[PDB]
């Protein structure tokens, strides 16, 4: 409401900077190595096919 | 009525008084602190809620 303590609104945006903030940090991870699941994190199942495929 | 001894009006108007003084004071609280449930005293229950919430 009025509060000076604690407002939600920065918080909210901040949430929503942050979301923003780490999907630009995962379109600039597939940019610098240019694979859509360089590691097991990215998804474990088709990161294991992919392994044993090479 | 008429004494010299005493006067009620004066003290009911020193009553009326000494309750704006506790409003205001109350408010300076409400104001200064940000919080209108600031320690256990303004409401126990309240308090304690936000205290095991915080």
């Amino acid at each position: 409401l009025n509060s000076i303590n604690t407002n939600p609104g920065a918080l909210l945006a901040l949430q929503n900077l942050n979301s923003t903030n780490t999907e630009l940090a995962a379109t600039q991870g597939r940019i610098n190595t240019g694979k859509k699941v360089a590691n097991a994190k990215d998804n474990g199942a088709i990161w294991s096919m992919a392994k044993m495929q090479s």
